[PDB]
């Protein structure tokens, strides 16, 4: 789905195999949702606001944001290929 | 663009901001294919051919291809961004 190579990659996995890696992905995912909303709560208010955009901090957030929405790829492509939603916590 | 939240995130930043976000992110898709190919060579004969695929190691890599494959669709948002490839390393 989201990304293809995934497919390749785990073929020959058993289903365990890909089981471990979709819980090590949502367990990813919820790490770097935290890292960014951190990041978002001592941003300048001007950006929190949206009158000003840019500057190293905002920055910083963004390519938070960036990172957790390119895993979150990873996410839905390895959960789309093992069936079902591991319990993680 | 593959990331589409990226163009929500960007909105309003100026082309330097886009450029700087485009080359940290081109110098981090290096970083990502240099530390696969690290992890590939040590892996086992049996993996590297294909007759054995599973365990820690095996795993570890297909870990770091994924993230490779994931974060490069940062890239080629951000590069349809800026309007350009910008020079790097």
């Amino acid at each position: 789905f989201e990304l293809r190579p995934v497919i390749g990659l785990t073929r020959g996995l058993s289903s365990a195999d890909i089981e471990t890696l979709t819980a090590n992905a949502i367990r990813l995912h919820r790490q770097l949702l935290e890292k960014a909303d951190q990041l978002f709560q001592v941003l300048p208010d001007d950006i929190k606001i949206g009158t000003a955009a840019g500057g190293e901090q905002h920055l910083e957030y963004i390519e938070a944001m960036i990172e957790m929405h390119a895993q979150m790829s990873a996410v839905n492509t390895l959960v789309g290929l093992l069936g079902f939603i591991p319990k993680v916590s």
